[PDB]
């Protein structure tokens, strides 16, 4: 069908830096870390001017469903909602995903700013500071099921729970009720999973595939029981469990991905798969490799491929991000 892939995110401007360490101790960042900004780190998006830096569409679902939109090629292959401000930074979002052909329906919030994440390299790593403004306002739209008629993969980041749990709870709950209908969620960043912890028990009841990195697991294994990579993983899928595709999927850096899956027989198959080497010299910055992977990871799994051909693609489209300024599009 023409949908393959729906889902609702925060969408963002991502202003990208190279900048010293000095930086990141006068802003109180931890290098690495995603965060929200408090009051004190406001002052960030004005004082990056003197580090000339770049700007270029963000957002982390919005980074995946691009992926998807490129490699499916059709118009309306990915479909995408979420709040923009009434601003001429929305208005450059918005222009940059009709020319891509995604079919969107962004709310647009007036008298709210389009949000933007400071994305600041130092060294190899990459650290986010953002700022949500109008996307905080986003609510789903009643005939949101209408304009994603079709769609059989729907997708929802952590992310957007700080506007509101509901969005993603009426997602889920959607897909729930269609059979060969599956609902994929990423954890996106250790602060969601402390943060949303009652709201993430309930949507995980619901969840098909669950995407996290190593990070993001560590603190849900603590926030949650299991504690303990492995078992980690083999742990998270209880709270998704207690044939219905139950699969987590968990990555790191250059270490091998690990997915865990239940089988219908309540038969459990990890699988190992390692990630082809890239020299450090030739990464650019890793902003964007795990977006980027979930999207090679979902437009294969849109063509009936196996989870192991699956990790694969994700791999694949993550290398190629890494080698570019923030989220490119290539391949
Ligand atoms: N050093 C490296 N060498 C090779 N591949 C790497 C890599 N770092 C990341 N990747 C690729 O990126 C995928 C995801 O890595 P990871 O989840 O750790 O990214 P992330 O958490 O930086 C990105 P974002 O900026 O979206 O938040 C890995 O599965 C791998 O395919
Ligand atoms: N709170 C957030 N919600 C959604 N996307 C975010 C958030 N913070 C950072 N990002 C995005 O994460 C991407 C890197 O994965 C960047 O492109 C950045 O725009
Ligand atoms: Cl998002
Ligand atoms: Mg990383």
């Amino acid at each position: 069908g023409p949908m393959r892939v729906f889902a609702i995110g925060n969408p963002i401007l991502d202003l990208v830096a190279e900048v010293p360490s000095s930086f990141l101790d006068e802003f109180f960042l931890k290098r690495g870390d995603a965060t929200l900004a408090t009051p004190e780190q406001m002052r960030i998006y004005s004082t990056l001017d003197q580090f000339n830096p770049t700007s270029l569409p963000g957002g982390s679902a919005l980074n995946s469903v691009r992926v998807v939109q490129k490699l499916l090629r059709k118009p309306g292959s990915a479909g995408y909602m979420g709040a923009i401000g009434d601003d001429p930074r929305g208005q450059v979002l918005k222009e940059l995903c009709d020319k891509e052909g995604l079919a969107t329906r962004f709310m647009v919030a007036p008298g709210q700013s389009t949000g933007t994440c400071a994305v600041l390299i130092n060294e190899k790593e990459r650290t986010l500071c953002t700022h949500l403004g109008a996307c905080g306002s986003f609510r789903i739209p009643e005939n949101w099921t209408t304009f994603a008629s079709g769609a059989l993969i729907f997708y929802a980041t952590a992310y957007t729970l700080t506007a509101t749990p509901k969005n993603a709870l009426e997602v889920a709950g959607y897909a729930h009720g269609i059979p060969n209908a599956i609902f994929t969620l990423n954890l996106s960043a250790p602060f969601c999973v402390e943060l949303y912890k009652d709201a993430m028990q309930s949507l995980l009841l619901h969840t098909n595939i669950l995407f996290g990195n190593e990070e993001e697991f560590a603190h849900l294994a603590k926030v949650h029981n299991l504690v303990a990579k492995v078992a980690l993983s083999v742990a998270n899928k209880e709270h998704a469990v207690e044939g219905a595709t139950k699969l987590v999927v968990m990555t790191r850096g250059h270490n091998p991905v690990i997915a865990a899956e239940q089988t219908a027989d309540g038969t459990v198959v990890v699988h190992e798969v390692g990630v082809p080497v890239v020299a450090a010299e030739k990464i650019v910055d890793t902003n964007g490799a795990g977006d980027a992977f979930v999207g090679g990871f979902l437009y294969g799994l849109s063509q009936g491929k196996t989870v192991k051909q699956c990790i694969m693609c994700g791999n694949a489209c993550a290398q190629d991000v890494i080698q570019h300024v923030g989220f490119s599009l290539s391949f």
